[PDB]
């Protein structure tokens, strides 16, 4: 299980549990580093596990595309 691996199960699993969230609630709730999530979600956004929404005067959203 590498860490890398556990740091995006860890992330997926905090947006099966509450939906689509901004990477300040994640990172802030995984009591993780900013810049950690960032990273990993733009890896798990390239292997297509979660997907980004954008909206007028609001934050991007992460969520689950399966």
């Amino acid at each position: 299980m590498s860490a890398e691996n556990e740091i995006e199960m860890r992330i997926c699993d905090y947006l099966r549990r509450h939906g689509r969230s901004t990477v300040q609630d994640i990172f802030k709730e995984l009591k993780l580093e900013k810049s950690t999530v960032n990273r990993h979600l733009y890896s798990l956004q390239a292997s297509k596990q979660v997907f980004k929404t954008v909206e007028d005067n609001k934050r991007p959203v992460w969520d689950l595309v399966e």
